[PDB]
């Protein structure tokens, strides 16, 4: 009787159903089209969420919204649309917690992640998992049913008790058990999470990848629980309220309640392609950063160009705490230095060893870079775990051209190491009576200061 409710709902509906099923069909399309493993769940959740705009929508808008009297997709289309919509909230929410099992494996279980996670594998649970779904599912074929009350509605064709029960089963183990699951994982994930950040001089790109994931992932059971609560509130509510007490009051309430409950399920799927964007968004910003590292390492001078521009992150290290920059100096690309420097490269980055990009252009013994790095602010009495400053690397390896350079730079001759060796300590050691000259002489003009 409240017209205006039922017109506000249908510019929702419609505007859920013209924008969702776009946004889930452009998204299976596109996936058509080693972390291959990610899509195949998004593509999972895109189908799933499809089918709940394209089928129960405008089934639900029509014949519960408007039409109540006449149900005019026979006894098929009632008995069907029930199965195909429990069968699509089970998938959808059995997709989201695999999706925080997945993510809680790789963070809280970096060695099976290796092993276990597999391509093959995921295809082959996903299959499970809609069969599961569909298998659970089936029983709604018999528990829903047309009744005469012209009067044909899709109405419980069974006894309260067992539609009780059918219900009750179907809230435990298509969202109260999934989001319980979910919650738990995605918190036990997190504490895990905060455990290898507490690590970080390096600052992993993996983890950064998987620190996302987490806030991803809190999204999602946030965004699921609040939008499916309701329904499933509403359903346990209908089972339980199936006796003849229905005041006006009543009425009045379940009325908005019902479109309130619906349109918020509609939500949670008009909402999926965003996870696919925050997913793709993540993963992609992971591929870049890998690539840049590889890059950087094998000297693709090009390619670094390339994934920069894009917006790959130029401050990136692997496991050990190496940036792209530190591996570009140790395998000696001047070229590829200079543009990172350019792209703004931290200059006085250092791993886990407390080596900077500019140890390791002693050490190899590259002029050129060392001129570079410290042209853009490098740390000249930059000291390791050892205690090995550059000059000491410069002078232990025998580069008196870049002994030369530090001194010029304001390096420190009277820095020592764990073992107390000097640079010119370390040359008289290794050997390096030439470069020893240099640095004795050195130390002779601060003491005349004095
Ligand atoms: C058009 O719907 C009916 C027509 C005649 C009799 C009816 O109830 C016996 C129903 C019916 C069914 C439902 C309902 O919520 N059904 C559940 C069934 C499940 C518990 C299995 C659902 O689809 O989630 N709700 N529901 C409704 C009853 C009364 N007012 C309603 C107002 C609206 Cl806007 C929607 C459904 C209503």
């Amino acid at each position: 009787t409240d017209i205006y409710s039922k017109v506000l709902v249908t510019a929702i509906y419609l505007a859920l159903f013209v924008v969702g099923t776009v946004g889930n069909g452009v998204t299976l399309f596109t996936l058509a089209r080693l972390q291959s493993r990610v899509d195949y769940y998004l593509g999972s959740l895109a189908l799933s969420d499809l089918l709940i705009l394209l089928f129960a929508l405008p089934v639900d808008l029509y014949n519960f919204i408007w039409v109540h009297h006449p149900w005019a997709f026979g006894d098929a289309g009632c008995k069907g649309y029930y199965f195909l919509r429990e069968a699509c909230t089970y998938a959808t929410a059995l997709n989201v917690v695999s999706l925080s099992v997945e993510l809680y494996l790789a963070i809280c279980h970096p060695f099976k992640a290796k092993t276990l996670m597999s391509r093959s594998r995921t295809k082959k649970f996903i299959s499970a998992i809609w069969l599961a779904s569909a298998l659970l599912a089936i029983p709604m074929l018999f528990t829903m049913g047309l009744q005469n009350l012209g009067g044909l509605v899709c109405t419980p064709i069974v006894d309260t008790a067992t539609l009780r029960v059918v219900i009750q089963l179907n809230t435990f183990m298509s969202f109260l058990f999934p989001m319980l699951v979910a919650s738990i994982l995605n918190t036990v994930a997190a504490r895990r999470l905060t455990v290898m950040v507490h690590q970080a001089t390096i600052e992993p790109g993996r983890v950064q990848a998987l620190r996302r994931g987490v806030l991803v992932l809190r999204a999602v059971v946030i965004a699921f629980v609040v939008c499916w609560l309701p329904y499933h509130v509403r359903r346990l509510m209908f089972v339980y309220i199936s006796d003849e007490q229905w005041t006006t009051a009543l009425f009045d309430f379940y009325h908005y309640f019902y479109m309130l409950s619906n349109a918020l399920v509609y939500v949670s799927a008009a909402i999926n392609p965003i996870l696919y964007n925050l997913a793709e968004d993540l993963v992609e910003d992971w591929e870049k950063a890998r690539k840049l590292l590889e890059a950087a390492r094998k000297g693709q001078d090009d390619e670094v160009r390339i994934l920069l521009a894009n917006g790959a992150d130029v401050n990136t290290a692997d496991e050990t705490g190496f940036t792209p920059l530190h591996l570009a100096a140790w395998e000696g690309h001047l070229g590829i230095v200079e543009v990172l420097l350019k792209n703004g490269a931290d200059v006085n980055a250092n791993d886990e060893r407390g080596h900077t990009p500019l140890h390791l252009a002693a050490y190899t013994g590259h002029l050129e870079i060392v001129e570079v790095l410290l042209k853009n602010g490098a740390g000249v009495n930059a000291t390791d775990v050892i205690g090995t400053a550059p000059l000491h690397l410069a002078a232990m390896w025998g580069h008196l051209e870049i002994v030369e350079v530090l001194l010029k730079n304001g390096a420190d001759v009277n820095a020592q190491d764990k073992f107390g060796k000097t640079p010119f300590d370390l040359a008289i050691d290794n050997g390096n009576e030439d470069i020893a000259e240099v640095l004795q002489k050195a130390a002779t003009r601060e003491l005349e200061v004095l």
